[PDB]
């Protein structure tokens, strides 16, 4: 019932926007660990670990998702980080082992998240073929279908198209149950989380383009007795004033790196776009919204602590369950933003409760 | 010049031998963060973590070898640790990447052990096919040229005939240049070592039985014009005096696990028995030369302190550059070998010298 | 300079319509034996089957293209057979040894059509992954390759994204040099035959549509220095009178099958519609083009002899070189086009000729 | 039961032995046609046509199985032709398809030879992984399920480690029920003919050695319920001296090509020496043995008319039913066979008959 918080670890050199502005945010561990720790102080339940092998969207350098997710649990206590994983390039067998062993050193806190791709380039560079929209959501329900099998069943059996387990004994087991994200908007991509996922994570949007969303979720979810939770991109600028938080947004889509948004938004049309019905991750996205990679903007978590309070629980009202919230200046903005964002949520919150 | 010592990590349930006598010994990240504190101040260089799917060799748990290995590089400050992979399961564009990241957190000091394969049950279980003996070092080799040139270069492309790059550039690349090892013994293994490895680790064998193998590779690696060093598995049972050691061996033997020896021996005639010489890893063992599942007695590093120093110049003589120890109760023995037998290696080096 | 003609061969039940109409045409060999002999009576140089591994409604019998195009070479002298294949479910060293032989046996007269799919519910019945859709004409890009190379010299070696050969040597190779022909068009269809194929063969369109995909194609071929042609389907119904003509394609249009149509529409929408460009096979046909399932009725050969051999003309002077045949009635129409329609094709050339 | 007759298409430039000794046989269509009329009209029931992509044991031109025993089958009424195939460059749904139409179009004749591989240079050359002897045989195995199941059922499923299918409806079917034989003579060869083969066909060996196979594939089958028949290759040579029939067979050894003969022979050491048990193909085979390319001079079919008929009728008292020939020079010896020693194989099998 509470809504969750994520935040979106900067393990990519360029931060979470498309910009050549000045950014206290750096993609190295040291930063990270602290970031890690100040989210988890500050009321965030997950990080989330992007994936990428090679750079786009102004991301030179990248850590490795899963290697750089260990060392952030490693520095926290209670924090759940979730890890990116491209089927493809990663097979479920080993996925299934790592996250089990890491899992059992981190006292039970990785978790997952499956996304299906839209870099082509990127899987061309790295020699992994290029499989059509919707069957990429036939291998990733494939692969959450193993990770959870294999977790879970003494000794697992899957006879699928892309992926074959026979009897597979997988030891230690995770401690508990990880939980499974996934990442996409398309048609394919919902009916995924309404089957499989315990996540549905999507782009940034209006509260209108997230309900129909959240809505054909919950009516396939249901049909098919199943459970799944809807979390929500959003850049979050909280400013003491409107005025400054306006202000930014313009200093960040001013300073753009065009060469980078036009190349992300080129290779971006493998997404939605591509998809049968046209519709997903980046179909609708102008240049001024590719500045935030994921449409982080369209969320329009834009303005005072109360202004972003507000707008946080009017999504609440559509059925998002975890706002998974992007910044400009990492940490000084996570720990504003448990000071002075979260409580006033939790205010609303407990205001609606009696009530 | 100086000898290099490197110790198994038991990141495997059953220690290193296939018996049920009682072990001070542990296969979880408590006892294995201490083991490997005491291994880097008793004076060895390298941890090896070795790479399993499933139970084998009574190994019920293992936990999976580059996570593991990244934890206990945590917790260290001086010790290198080497990775085992296994190509199939493994791919060489995500074992790049995360070992770079890996090498970015630890200063440097991951290192890799490709092996190639033997236990034919367990890729079955996790869906992959069972290439030929040869075919196996086939893929290996391209594994390695794809890791080395990815570490190595921006733009790099390769077009094998099991893994095809295109312009692939990897960023952050590792710290420095990670070392490449491997382990296997048969023809294949040798040749492969001479073309593309930084060191060749075979199993335990008597001082003539490695000195074929070194000049087998010696000649090879000199026509090819490459440079490769030689480590050698050894079981070490140090005990004040002989006949103590040879009593643990024996307590070790006598309480062999015969389902286990069993069942391992039968796996294990899919790698030196399988090769077109027949000869390579398990081809010449006994059940009591299984019970050490990498024929670790054979080296006979087994009596006083004095005599294994001694064993170990001997081995030296043949060119052996490191000397890959197995123990029984891992902790304690560590520390025993770091005070008393390390030491002796050092004076019977000191002594060389001055002559 | 002639302009040349092939038919469909009718190796699919149902013949080449989606409708209910009485056909005096049949898929069994008994037929096509006979069709093939009046065909190459007729003057039809080319005879085209499809390729189809499951289908369908009346669809539901076809015969395999490569062992039926042989039986129809082994009945006939002069004719020439193009065989559909479709990579994935077919492999290039089979396909060019194949192929080889039976141009051994059949004095020279075997050619392939090669044609990158659309139909994803039959790759995944057969256990094919389904590749985007430009990559799908990648792999068939590497797969004319691989033949043209394999019967054009021995010790062939490719280094693909998706076929290796190494120093392969074919014997015995084919006769002479076998024509390469490709099925559609979308962008990626005619930058593949641009760099690689003999024939471009295209769905049927306006004069307009059909000097579009020309001029593409010409302005391409000529940067890579490569020759190609240029065939194009239609569905010819040649009648006594205009009138006769417009009323057979009313009734077949009239007694469609809906179901089979909207279903064939639907899985259609993997073709052009797919495409990077949404251009291609399928990309604009209503439910009346889709009655003919290569769009045959947009090429507009319907009425009197007269009007079919002038608009056959007029098709040459914007760079057509071949056109494809179909037939509702196949034995009765092939021989009244040989008699009727051809030699008058073959007049108004002549009289060009004459100026 | 009578005892069958197949002979070896010789499809293949140097026939049936690795020899540079004048032989009247061809392996082009013509000289194949007639022999397979004069060989139906001898009584063989079966004509057996071996599967190559590149030059073997001096078969310098090889015509590939499928298609040429199409053409064969087209030349004759009664004669049962069996094709090669070797999973790998061949893939079931395409074998099931064509196969499927050839016996449509002769009248249920074509039978399939499942191979399992042994010349793995061929394999590299045409871009296939050379997977490990018994796995092979996994992969034939599944190869053998899906064709038989594809044939018999509608909507046929087939969850496989090497070979998928969904609901697939393959039409037409075959008209009756193909037998499967395979090749091949290790205890994986024996284990796969006694769960899903009608034919087991092995190598030429002694009398005691064919008795070996069938007494172990006797009691698989009779545990699995299942029926298998034996056939056994035999190089006959039978002239009206047996002092004629031993110097041809002098001749053709003398007149080995030696460097041909101990190519193959290497080769040959990835069939029964690479298997784990050390037996099957050419596991034992000396120079001389290996002139004849499937150990057929052991079977000992060499002397009189007589001679050769009785050894025929002791086979069958050790459990053969068929007898696979080969012969130096084809048409005329296959007449020979015909006239010469069939008939006194049916009067001695209508002498046993009568006590
Ligand atoms: C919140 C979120 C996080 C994502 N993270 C990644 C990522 O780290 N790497 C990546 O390649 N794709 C990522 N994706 C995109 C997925 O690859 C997605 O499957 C792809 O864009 C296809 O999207 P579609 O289903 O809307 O067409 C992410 C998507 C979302 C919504
Ligand atoms: C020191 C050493 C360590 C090894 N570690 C592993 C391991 O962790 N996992 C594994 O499957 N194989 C391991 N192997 C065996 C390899 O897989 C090897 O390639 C296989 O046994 C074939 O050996 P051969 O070339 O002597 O036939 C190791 C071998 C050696 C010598
Ligand atoms: C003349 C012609 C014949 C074709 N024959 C076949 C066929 O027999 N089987 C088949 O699956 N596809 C066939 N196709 C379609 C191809 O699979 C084509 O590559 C696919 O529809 C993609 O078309 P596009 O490039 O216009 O998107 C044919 C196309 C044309 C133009
Ligand atoms: C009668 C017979 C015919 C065979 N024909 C072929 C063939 O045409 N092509 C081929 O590559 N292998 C052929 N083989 C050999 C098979 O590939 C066999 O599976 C391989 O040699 C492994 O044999 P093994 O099971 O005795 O080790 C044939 C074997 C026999 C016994
Ligand atoms: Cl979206
Ligand atoms: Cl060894
Ligand atoms: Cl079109
Ligand atoms: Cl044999």
């Amino acid at each position: 019932q509470a809504v969750k918080f994520a935040y979106w670890v900067p393990n990519v050199s360029g931060g979470l926007v498309v910009s050549r502005i000045e950014q206290r945010t750096d993609w190295g561990i040291d930063y990270n660990r602290k970031l890690a720790q100040l989210a988890e102080a500050a009321g965030f339940e997950y990080a989330l670990t992007q994936i990428r092998f090679t750079a786009g969207y102004g991301a030179e350098f990248q850590h490795e998702s899963v290697a750089f997710s260990h060392a952030l649990l490693a520095a926290t206590s209670q924090l759940k980080v979730i890890a990116a994983i491209l089927p493809g390039p990663w097979q479920p067998a080993l996925a299934a082992k790592q996250l089990a062993t890491i899992d059992q050193l981190t006292n039970g806190r990785i978790a997952v998240n499956i996304v299906s791709g839209w870099f082509r380039g990127e899987f061309q560079a790295i020699g992994e073929h290029w499989l059509e929209h919707d069957e990429r959501y036939r291998r990733s329900e494939e692969f959450i279908r193993s990770l959870r099998g294999i977790w879970s069943q003494d000794n697992f059996t899957f006879r699928g198209d892309f992926y074959r387990f026979d009897n597979y004994s997988l030891k230690p087991k995770p401690l508990g149950r990880p939980e499974i994200f996934q990442g996409g908007s398309s048609r394919a991509a919902r009916d995924m989380a309404a089957r499989v996922s315990d996540w549905y994570f999507t782009n940034g949007n209006s509260v209108e383009g997230i309900k129909a969303q959240v809505d054909d979720i919950r009516a396939k979810a249901a049909a098919n007795h199943h459970s799944v939770k809807i979390g929500v991109n959003a850049f979050v600028i909280a400013r003491d004033t409107e005025e400054e938080a306006k202000a930014v947004l313009a200093q960040i889509i001013d300073q753009a790196d065009p060469e980078a948004v036009n190349a992300f938004g080129d290779a971006a049309k493998q997404a939605g776009r591509a998809s049968p019905e046209g519709e997903g991750n980046w179909a609708k996205s102008t240049f001024e919204d590719l500045v935030q990679y994921n449409d982080g903007f369209k969320t329009n978590l834009i303005g005072t602590p109360q202004q972003i309070a507000e707008r946080i629980v009017a999504l609440k009202a559509v059925g998002v369950d975890l706002v998974l919230a992007g910044f400009l200046h990492f940490q000084e903005e996570v720990e504003y933003f448990g000071q002075r964002v979260l409580p006033l949520v939790r205010e609303l919150e407990a205001k609606a409760q009696s009530a």
